[PDB]
């Protein structure tokens, strides 16, 4: 059972926090009295988010602006965020590259950029954060999608990047378990959320009910605080009924007997 | 005689019962075909009388595969050597392979970057290279091949793994690349359905196979039963020929019982009615 006091005084990074779900997570963490470091490219918007976090009751709030297309920025950002807070308890990986609903034809540049921003930068940030998270027995929270568990047309590049996060982070979760690395990994499987970006992108194409961004942001934080392996959040009860894959969990357990990781 | 012959191999029961004559005279590309499963696929295709174009980096080993394909009965066999780390090579390779055969019926995407079993710590270079070679080059090859495959109502065959459907430790970079193939190719399969692109996409989910590379890599770390490479290679070809969406091949009857995900198929069908793609069609 989650309690908001679980975030009180915790040192948290939130990426993609100038708008949508990321901004809502920064606001919830501020209300809970966490220390926050927010990032995105928009310095001016991040200044406004930080000012608001301080008004809401954050223990401290800072922003560092930059692009996650730059792997050197991603690595340096974590070191600076850790230096500002004097450590790190939770790393919330939420940013994505700008995308739109379109059939795939020949835009390899978009496929590669989606893989670099939505996936590879999450790996770089994790590698940079791990020493601090090992010190605090901390948590990594990876924001994904229903399009990271099942297939959807018009989002091929985006879906490939979200599926990649599952393969990568679920593999390292198994490694951390056997290697006694006490850092939790929470994969958040979200359905359609009413962010301005998503609502504009889907307009006239997708008619699904969108879930509220404020509640979505809180469910992600709860999942991370509770060290849950997966969070599922969607407007539909049929989606919630069908999304889990118990057979995958059974197979992984059956194959666990076949290792010597010494 | 060929000019006085016509007809179709794919009649009643051809979506469920394979015959080697289904590959007779078909124009096929096999990547990663100098060794392991790819080499075995080139040999099966040769025995079936297909036209083959094989690729890998090793000019000398590909030379030997081509020579054996011709001995086995291939209608024609050629190789083009190069690295799939080079996206210009991948794009140009498909154009040259198509020119050699006078078209393309099946694109078998099988190559991977050299890897090993290790805990992940900080090798970002291996993560990026795995994504470039095992995933991005497959997309480049598909884009280059699609005009020819649309002309022949052809097939794309994507070689994946159980580590592309469930999580496994010690193969994080590799697993991320295989999961990426599922998300990408399964999304475009849905797009081709609505856009009336008659090109099938077969995702092959393979368990441990007795290739020299895999057997060396798992030695003393993974104690699992390995399935035979020759039978594996034939099951991949059969799935592609029958235009199956997925092929599952593993030594364990338990894996084959549990690997399918009916809930994912149900959800996708429920969401299939959730859109209006009329501006794209
Ligand atoms: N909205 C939905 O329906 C939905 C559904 C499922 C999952 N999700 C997941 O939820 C997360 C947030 O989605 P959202 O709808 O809140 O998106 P959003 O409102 O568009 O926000 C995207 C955030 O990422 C930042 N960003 C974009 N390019 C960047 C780059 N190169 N470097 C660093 N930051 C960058 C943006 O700020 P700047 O432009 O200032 O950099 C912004 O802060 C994503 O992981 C997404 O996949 C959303
Ligand atoms: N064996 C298994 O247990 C197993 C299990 C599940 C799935 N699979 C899948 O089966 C497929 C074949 O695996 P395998 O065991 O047969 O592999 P393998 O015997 O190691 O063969 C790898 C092939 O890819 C080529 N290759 C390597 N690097 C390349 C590069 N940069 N550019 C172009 N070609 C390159 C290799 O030749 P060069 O070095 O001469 O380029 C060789 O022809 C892979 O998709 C694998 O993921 C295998
Ligand atoms: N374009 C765009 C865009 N903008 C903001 C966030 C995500 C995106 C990517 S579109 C997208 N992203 C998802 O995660 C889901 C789910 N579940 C869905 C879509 C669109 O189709 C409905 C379901
Ligand atoms: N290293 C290596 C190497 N060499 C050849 C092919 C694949 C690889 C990558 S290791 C690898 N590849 C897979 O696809 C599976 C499955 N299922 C498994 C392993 C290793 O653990 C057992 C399961």
């Amino acid at each position: 059972e989650f309690r908001p006091e679980m975030l009180q005084g915790k040192k948290v990074i939130v990426t993609g926090a100038s708008k949508g779900i990321g901004r809502e997570m920064a606001y919830h963490l501020a209300k809970m009295g966490a220390h926050v470091v927010v990032t995105a490219r928009s310095k001016e918007t991040l200044q406004k988010v930080v000012s608001h976090c301080l008004e809401l009751g954050a223990a401290s709030a800072h922003y560092i602006a930059g692009t996650m297309e730059d792997m050197t920025f991603a690595e340096q950002f974590v070191a600076q965020a850790g230096k500002l807070m004097g450590g790190l308890d939770m790393l919330i990986l939420n940013h994505i590259t700008n995308t739109s609903l379109n059939l795939f034809h020949d835009d390899i540049h978009h496929v590669r950029k989606s893989m670099e921003v939505n996936f590879l930068s999450y790996v770089v940030l994790t590698v940079a954060a791990l020493p601090m998270l090992k010190q605090s027995n901390g948590s990594i929270v990876v924001v994904s999608s229903l399009a990271g568990k099942v297939a959807y047309p018009m989002v091929a590049a985006y879906s490939a990047s979200k599926f990649a996060l599952d393969g990568f982070f679920s593999s390292i979760r198994k490694e951390y378990s056997v290697s006694r690395v006490n850092v939790s990994i929470t994969l958040c499987v979200l359905g359609l959320i009413d962010t301005e970006t998503a609502m504009k992108a889907v307009s006239g194409i997708v008619h699904m009910q969108a879930a509220p961004k404020e509640e979505c942001a809180l469910e992600i934080i709860k999942g991370g605080a509770l060290r849950q392996e997966e969070v599922y959040y969607d407007s539909s009860r049929w989606t919630t009924l069908l999304i889990r894959n118990p057979c995958r969990k059974i197979l992984e357990e059956l194959y666990s007997t076949s290792y010597n990781m010494d």
